[PDB]
């Protein structure tokens, strides 16, 4: 287990792939995980029971993160449990993958409200909580397709570009008050490419999940404004 | 330098870096059509003095962040010209503050008014461009900056998504980031660079001359980045 | 403590300052430590002494990393006692800052012997010694006025780390870089953290890129230098 | 293109790229200095050619590799034309192989032949353009240099290597308008298995990196140092 001096952790977009191993995985390090979900309750529910099970610390919490006021409720809810929150993943994301010249203005906004306008929320937000107790860090769940593009993804790809450039900028404003901001930028992660993979093999969940966890640690306390790259060698 | 295109498209090209793009573009022989979003009169002035001159401009009037508006004018343009060559994304706004005075209005404006627009430019210029089998396109760049830095990042990040759609129809999507501008400590040139400088950066990514590239992002800061 | 599925590290220049820390923290989680010097065998014994005095596992092994023939022999001596390694950390690093105006071949060539050539060597032992076995993780330990030679030097050693790292990743053995900014008010003044990092700071991220944990990390370079670049 | 400078010294300037730098540049009515190491027939068959269409070329013969030729050869120049204006380090060789068959020779004689050339053209530049506050020299890289490649651990090392060095010496000339960029080829035609992750799936010419170079030396990008421009057809991004 990595070294956390902060307790708890907010984890959007947590029910399945990728942020439910960024749950499990901070879960079995200590962190007490909320695991927001949108739509479905039984799979988030199944999720906090599983890490129950485990003799981990674990809730759920109903909210769509592209909402500013269902984020600000759900903060504000976490507070009022734990006492306060050190740690935030801003994980929800979604794609509408389409050729430049099909795609519509709204097809285009969709993704970037769902991808970087909550991440703008929620790292807002977690700077005005943070700021308090001077202590915290935050990682925005990113992509290759944001550093080097992609045919059929200039919506995703902007989104992402987007978030990488802007968390740099909260690095920049939270680091007086020691509140840390990083990026994680996946490839090809499990849930034929593989060529292209000098480890020749897809990711894991897993392994995306235990980077963040390291740029969440207190291990990477001298790290902020960096983008790590989890691809396998897909892009150096 | 050498233009295989007779004809450029740029936005927000009434005033500062717009109009000097415009104006080196016009001296090199390429008809430029300056789009305006409010103010006629400095558009048409700066028409005016490029006729003067004997080059060849046109002014026209849309919001580049209206998908509608950008439809229109690109068919305005294909039926005077017969199609368009060349395009740059140039409509910017700033509005800095730190993120905790921050609303999501203020987000979105930038985001709507830098990131869709260039969007919608890149999109109608492939559209436009595919035909033909040729073109360029330069999407140009802009603590306090979470908003304009997040539409710039995206702004970079979407034109190489552009440059591999527009790739095999031999249509190249490439940025510039500019510095500080005229409207210096920390610059290692130690001065301002002017419009001039980062309109001819813009001409090089156009011309003929940078032929085998795309997806590349020019900074033109003198030192600072 | 992060979980490592190897068992030994091999530290270049581990005898004090960064190398001395990252000996400490690799070997506090359980990890055998081998303690590169090259002149002063005092300081690297008093190093090993401490950490076996608190129960873990360390040796010290004279040699010249920018020394091609010393730096196999002693490969090949951990080797013949730990039956294998699995880590290794090119930290030898030297500095000779001026002005390029000022600046002999001389000090170019003896930045770039003393840190890449060095780290070449390293790698190239890394990838012979730990392909056998399928796996292995190696870090290098990495412009500016007056650092045409630094500069020079780190920028290769970051590029050629990703020619290993592409030449090492069928077998898995992951190569990657760290980049400490000032590590132990005017400099500080620069650092949006505002302060300097500890050798400590640098330590863990190096160990973190060795660790297990980092298993889909390969050819990337991590910045430690408190929001500095 | 605009050039204020009069002349240019490219290394390496025989043939492929180098040569082509000398054919561009030449057409643009810079004096153009072609440095050959070796072979004296195919540099003044370019000399020739370039004279014969009324522009201005010389050839010198120095091995860019060593301090004291390099040094030499810039003084002849300057005695020659008065100033130089101008610098293309270009000199570079490859020899690939695997790490684990590479000697510390391959590797040094890369370096030797590829970096060390370059830090002594580029001090250099440093040194004859001061005294007149303008110059831009442009360092031809590769996209080895960015991205790595199997069996290219030296190669890599090198322009990875010049790329982060020619930085550091934009910040050194900056104050007295010596500017220092560099370019990163991709592949680049040689003389369909390469040309298929080239999204302009095509091999750029010679002629799309001369270019490229030139406008980082024409006053055209006076406002730009410290840069590496890519020339690989999206290969990398
Ligand atoms: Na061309």
């Amino acid at each position: 287990a990595m070294q956390f001096t902060g307790k708890n952790v907010l984890i959007t977009g947590a029910s399945k792939g990728i942020g439910a191993e960024i749950a499990k995985t901070l879960a079995s390090m200590g962190l007490k995980v909320w695991i927001n979900y949108r739509s479905n309750a039984e799979v988030a529910d199944a999720l906090k029971n599983e890490l129950e099970e485990k003799g981990y610390k674990a809730a759920v919490i109903k909210f769509d993160a592209a909402s500013e006021s269902d984020f600000i409720e759900a903060i504000q809810t976490i507070v009022q449990s734990d006492g306060g929150l050190s740690y935030l993943v801003n994980n929800a994301g979604v794609v509408r993958d389409k050729l430049a010249i099909k795609m519509k203005t709204e097809d285009f906004h969709h993704v970037i409200d769902n991808n970087l306008t909550s991440a703008f929320i929620g790292c807002r937000e977690a700077l005005k909580v943070m700021s308090k107790s001077r202590f915290g860090s935050v990682v925005n769940v990113a992509s290759i397709i944001g550093e080097r593009g992609n045919m059929g993804q200039t919506n995703y790809s902007a989104s992402k570009g987007g978030m990488i450039a802007m968390s740099k900028s909260f690095a920049y404003e939270g680091a007086l008050r020691n509140i840390r901001f990083n990026s994680v930028t996946p490839g090809f992660i499990e849930t034929d490419y593989v060529k292209n993979i000098p480890l020749n093999r897809l990711g894991s969940a897993k392994e995306v999940a235990e980077a963040v966890a390291f740029l969440l640690s207190d291990h990477s306390s001298y790290i902020t404004g960096e983008t790590l790259k989890v691809n396998g060698g897909l892009y150096m």
